[PDB]
């Protein structure tokens, strides 16, 4: 067997090695056809119909482009076809762990439904990957193409989730750079972002300001602190700052859209009210809940955006409350956006504090009185992907005149117009009562609360609260 | 009220009148979010994740663009906002009737599951539309914006499905041109095509060779045989031929892709095996089947691509056979392509004949025995949307020097490189049994059947 | 009625016959022979676009915005007269550009006529006047209901700002209740105007770079409201993040393309060649009077003939007088370019002023390194990065409205939007190049540069 | 030496080998920056500002993509880096011979100004290429990267123009025959030049874009065909190849043969004719040439670009007044006037205006017209091989037998394809623009159509 070719609108005609095809053609992978990339975003941006599946193809492709580019430019690195395939597999599979409506699931639902657990989609991707390989007889196929499953499966997992002194077992320090491609734990510059920037922009109605292809052409491996790392050409540092600007633009405009988020929130609410009643059969016929399906991959395999429609179309009276919420989404009786503010302090509102926030807004004393249950307060952390840190400080560069010498480039060396801060918090407030009287009041509470807390004046404060 | 603005990747920022928004924000319309434009095409073209919903928005928008362009250019036509809204509503709603996996449903499943009925998605769109309006109190909202429901609802239905002498009740002969926008029964040149060309191309990675915005700018209404018709500028005729060429390119490459079609076929097969066991709740809690959900719009409202997953994820042993078929799709163990005939010019084989064809192939005795149930026979039409007729012969044009005089332009006036024929047919045959022995036999039956019928080719 | 033109950025554009009449003149068609990005084309092969097509785009977008406002707000009393005047101003604001666009007013004129104060905007106004007067356009304007005296003043004002002192309303062409009309083509209050929108889209299309700001969205959300007794265009409050993105895009385009090191050195070499050819090239102006490249700006009939063509005239000449200028252009073709020596790190604000630029090569040559080159051997390029208003934040000069009170204008400060935004809105850096390309000359130039950086207390290699 | 990277809007970031850069950075190549791809088309489609230069980069790039794809897929073909570079050079350089306003120059101006000569831009590309190599010391550079100049220069020329004087090629043997199919495919016209211009012209014109061209590369394979190794396409792809020529024809109808774009090319031609004697272009040894004779000396030709247009427009010399007036009429949009169209051989074209003037119409006329007053434009629409179907000259392979080449006939593909692959229209224009002259021109035209038949 040789290559399948797939026409992707973002990347064009992509060639896939038969081993990759084998992996793709499984229930575990094809599942991703039923999970929207942007979850509730589709309910705001009608072009955002794309699912995780096509995004995963893009990531595997780009991973392969980068590893190949490096091997061609730098034969001395001894990159093998085995390495290439392992990297591509990791790129293809890093999204395997996503649940219904993507980041809604691990960002909102699981934290509320299982506050005791620490779960991320990455962990899910690793478990789902195991289940995919084991269930479908992929290990012998891997061997048939020269992979060594013990080492390589560990390598692939490590590329997705990080380690399970050099903390990695799958490859040695002299292949360290291979771990920088798919999910770059040092600085977040990886092929996953490059695909989603291009793909989301295409579907969204926007065009990305950073070119992934250019970055691949200027990438080189250099020694950095006794590690072989991928470095970028010095010239490119402005582009990297642009990259994270784009990322942040995309968060502002789409991923954290005020209405997209409230729809994600309403879905989450509905999943919570349904969690006790929906049964998902896992291994050996054992029954799981939406919140526990993450403990068994056979059950998880069946957990997709379909759960939304299962609730919407149900007749069971136990689900009436969950069903009503989803019905309100369809009529567009959503909760109403009241305003946004930020903390002025460097200390951030912590996850445990979130719950108390509606009570606080209702407490504020500026026709109708409003209760805490009437308000929704959404805390959004916006940053450059590494909390307070500047990821560019964690990038190595090289100059044209000395390609092998890795260097750091500080923010002040690039521009004084860059951010002084790399992380912030936005508080959005919504009201569940939608009549004009309730809204006007909600506005008053909000502005008063912002003044009480010493938060930033909402942009429309003069108008909504004179 | 003021307009909602929606960012569409194909058309950019689109303004929607509140009455349209009211119609959109209903279970009946939002349903379209869960029906893929290209059905099983997504399983071949990974970018084709788009659903009927966004396409419907595009169609409504373009309908509005055209009606507005005409009203602005030609005040004498007396086009009202009422007309504009009715046209937009019809554009928004002409895809309402589509079922799971779009053309799979009315093209494959319903013909096999209810051969007695004559159902098209257009008829479904009309029934859905009625249900949408009645269920959601839209009529008073229509009146609030100056529409007259009895006439206008009839007008909207007529725009989608044709007439229910001047055969139309919704508008008189002096507004005839309004019927040419959304679903053009004279020649197929309408806004539905323009949206899907652009949108499908964007998602597929293919190119649209026809510029719809241009066509709108050069469109004019002129008197043609005592009717006021939309006419195109004379020099646009080459573009109209290109438009149908593009349509046909899109059919060859994507809509009738061999593997996209076989996946639609396998899905159909699974729906058939599940039809007796899946329940869809309709009005009053009554339970419907997949094949009968078309009789109750409350049940039809919930019939979407979701059924696929409901079968895939079931544990009921009665559904094991349907579930297995879908599982085979996931492993890529598909029904196998046996062969196709070379194209013949006739468009000989008619829709009613399709059902008998597998029996026929099985009947062939060539030089492992197979039954009719083992074969699938797919009749593929390539034409210019009006069977043997050239649709451009049914288009009126005007010249720059005499904008009010409508004229005809014949094929020979345009180019000798154009088609001599406007319709053709191919037959593809597939086998449900996938084991080498079964395949070899299927090939024999196929070749023999081709010889018996006087068709040709591998 | 209308001509239709297919533009790749905007699609099929309709033009009113008066506009067509203006376009179909030597003065306007001239713009076909002036590259948008000058020497950028020698770095970005897609950047073949000329000012002409950009101008059509600007006129179109001007018309889109004025129409959108008039449709949404009949109470503003926007007339077809106003629409046409705005479109004319949009079409014509690039008329004054010289060969290789910003090279000409940014580099060549300052070196060739240091005594003169000349900008392309001022050129646009003069060229506009010459276009109308030379081609009998005034009667055509009157035929479509324009009143030339008021409207020509209005059009000029829209391009260059007030022609006429403390102060309140400084414009004559339209009153305060039409103030918003001045915000469309060349927005002197904050730089948010249709010129940027077209060039963002067009430059990105040709460059292969990407625009992060959507102009058409901004038009749909734009509304006029009363602000300090003026009727001003206001943006929807939630669009403020997009406006910040717009200035980010602008700056991305400067960094990547408009101030590309090699694009700039190629502009410099062209400038040098024009300087060496200035005495020999003759351009016939009014009455047969002969002008030079540097004096063609004094007569619009001569200026009309001054385009990128001059480059090729010099390149393909055989006249021995032009040998020096020709050699420079030939070095461009062989890619034997003036050599990049180094640049400083950015320093906040725009400390070095335009007037100071000329002294800088003398200064670098004056530096005495511990380990010989003249001022004429060096080129020193001052590069400004800002938000288009020196040290000011342009968004502080934007009015907004909220959904719940569309008629009430408000201000939104930076800290209301994001803490990730710039603390500073302007910065500068200095690049140095050497005209002598041999290794010995280069090594020396590096020494002078490093020494000069140490002397001045600057930073970086 | 490493690669230069160039950002091209059509193809993205392109890598160029230093030898290619050395060829590009010459007066002979850079000249192409000053020649518009679509000539007078820019005066109708304002986005069509693109020049031959950027198109040439694209062609060199796509040539390299194809040759590399084949070498990677089929190691047994023994494709060397030498071959790759020679192919890329040929792709870069096949447009070198184009004159002012591209096809206007060899299609209109040279036939009218030097009817005795037989000149095409391809021949020009070969001569210019020789001049570029010899003038700039490129031969030693070629050797420095492993080329053998005598063979490889011949090979490059052959790729552009065909055989110079059984296997008729000297540059490569029969077992590398497929290499000759990449840059300028004389068998069927399917080559990288078309792929670039489709994408690029569409991007600039404002027609929409596709990637089918990269698709064709992925499915291309070399197979034995009649004892030659030829590039074959996957059977599946035959519909796409038909689409390719449909697109080509769409582009001709809409843009390349636009009625007004052509009349502008015609007016530019007319102006060049009236200026030909007065413009001097210095060639080798200081010898002076004309616009029409610059094609005899590559040093002079090097300097012949769209610039000539402006040189005429901006002149004050009274000898150039007639040429300058025509160009001025272009700017005021007072164009030669379209008289009509009617639905044969190249040699006949020049006699056609004389013939239309000879026609004696019945009608009483305000003015008599001469041959010099008429322009007659013969417009060929075809599939690039006159009457032949180029797909009949394409070899295909099937998935199950990749090494066996086969033919696929038109009737195997679709009955909706053209019955004819070539057609002609005649357009007539009048240089005199007053109403009296126009009315008369109409009469002559209609009468001429009746006289010739084909009314
Ligand atoms: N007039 C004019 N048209 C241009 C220009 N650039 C591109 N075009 C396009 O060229 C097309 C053809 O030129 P027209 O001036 O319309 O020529 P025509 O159609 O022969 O003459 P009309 O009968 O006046 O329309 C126009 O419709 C425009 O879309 C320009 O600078 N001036
Ligand atoms: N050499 C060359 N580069 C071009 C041309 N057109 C566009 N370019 C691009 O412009 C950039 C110009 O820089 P170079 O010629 O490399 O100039 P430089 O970087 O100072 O010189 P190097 O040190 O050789 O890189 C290149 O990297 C190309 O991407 C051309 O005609 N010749
Ligand atoms: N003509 C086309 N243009 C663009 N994309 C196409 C075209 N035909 C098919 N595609 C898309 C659908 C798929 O994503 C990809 C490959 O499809 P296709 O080439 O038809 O392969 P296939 O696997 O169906 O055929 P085979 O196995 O016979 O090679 O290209
Ligand atoms: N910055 C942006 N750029 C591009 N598209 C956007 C941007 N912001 C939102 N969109 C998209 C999402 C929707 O399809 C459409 C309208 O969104 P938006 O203006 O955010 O409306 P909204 O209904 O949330 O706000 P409001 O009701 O306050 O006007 O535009
Ligand atoms: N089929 C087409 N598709 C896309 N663009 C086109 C097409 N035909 C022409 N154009 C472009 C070129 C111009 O910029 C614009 C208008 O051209 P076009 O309509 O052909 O000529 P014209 O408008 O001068 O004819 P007329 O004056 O007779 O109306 O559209
Ligand atoms: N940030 C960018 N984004 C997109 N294109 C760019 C960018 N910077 C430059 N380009 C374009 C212009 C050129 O066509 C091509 C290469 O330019 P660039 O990388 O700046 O090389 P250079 O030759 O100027 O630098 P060096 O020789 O130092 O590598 O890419
Ligand atoms: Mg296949
Ligand atoms: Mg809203
Ligand atoms: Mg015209
Ligand atoms: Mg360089």
């Amino acid at each position: 067997d040789t290559m399948k070719v797939i026409n992707d609108p973002i990347h064009g005609h992509i060639e896939l090695h038969p081993l990759l095809v084998r992996i793709i053609d499984t229930p575990q992978f094809q599942r991703l056809r039923y999970i929207k990339q942007l979850g509730g975003g589709y309910y705001v941006f009608p072009g955002a119909s794309h699912n995780r599946f096509e995004h995963s193809l893009g990531v595997g492709y780009l991973a392969g482009c980068l590893v190949h580019a490096l091997g061609e430019k730098q034969p001395e690195l001894q990159i093998s076809e085995r390495d290439v395939l392992c990297v591509q597999i990791a790129g293809l599979c890093r999204n395997l762990g996503h649940g219904p409506f993507s980041h809604m699931f691990d960002g909102r639902f699981i934290p509320l439904a299982r506050p005791e657990v620490k779960w991320t989609h990455e962990q899910g991707s690793v478990m789902m990957f195991e289940h995919l390989i084991n269930s479908n007889g992929i290990k012998p196929v891997m061997e048939q193409y020269g992979l060594i499953p013990e080492e390589d499966i560990c390598f692939i997992k490590e590329q997705i989730v990080g380690p399970l002194l050099w903390p990695y077992k799958g490859r040695p320090e002299n292949k360290s750079f291979l771990y920088e491609i798919v999910s770059n734990k040092r600085n977040g510059i990886d092929v996953d972002k490059w695909d989603y920037f291009a793909r989301d922009c295409h579907h969204l109605g926007i065009q990305n300001n950073f070119d992934y292809k250019r970055f691949i052409k200027f990438a080189r491996v250099c020694e950095v602190d006794n590690e072989l790392r991928i470095c970028a050409r010095d010239k490119e540092v402005g582009n990297l700052y642009d990259m994270f600007h784009t990322r942040n633009s995309l968060h502002r405009r789409a991923y954290q859209h005020k209405v997209g988020n409230i729809i994600d929130t309403m879905i989450t609410d509905a999943f919570l009210k349904a969690d006790d009643y929906i049964e998902i059969t896992g291994a050996g016929g054992k029954k799981y809940r939406i919140s526990t399906a993450i403990d068994d991959m056979e059950a998880y395999t069946k957990l997709t955006d379909n759960i939304f429609l299962e609730i919407l179309y149900s007749t069971d009276p136990k689900l009436k409350d969950a069903r009503e919420i989803l019905k309100q989404i369809e009529y567009r009786n959503l909760f109403k956006y009241v305003g946004e503010t930020q903390p002025t302090g460097q200390i951030k509102i912590k996850r445990e504090d979130y719950e108390s926030l509606p009570k606080e807004v209702a407490s504020a004393k500026p026709d109708v009185k409003l209760k805490a249950e009437d308000f929704i307060v959404d805390v959004i952390n916006m940053d450059y992907g590494m909390q307070e840190k500047n990821p560019i400080d964690h990038v190595s560069f090289y100059c044209k005149t000395a390609p092998n010498r890795a260097i750091r480039i500080t923010k002040n060396q690039v521009s004084q117009l860059l951010p002084e801060k790399f992380a912030e918090q936005l508080i959005r407030v919504y009201c569940k009562k939608v009549d004009r009287k309730s809204l006007y009041a909600a506005r008053q509470y909000f502005v008063q609360w912002c003044a009480d807390r010493n938060f930033t004046k909402p942009q429309d404060g003069d108008v909504i609260a004179p």
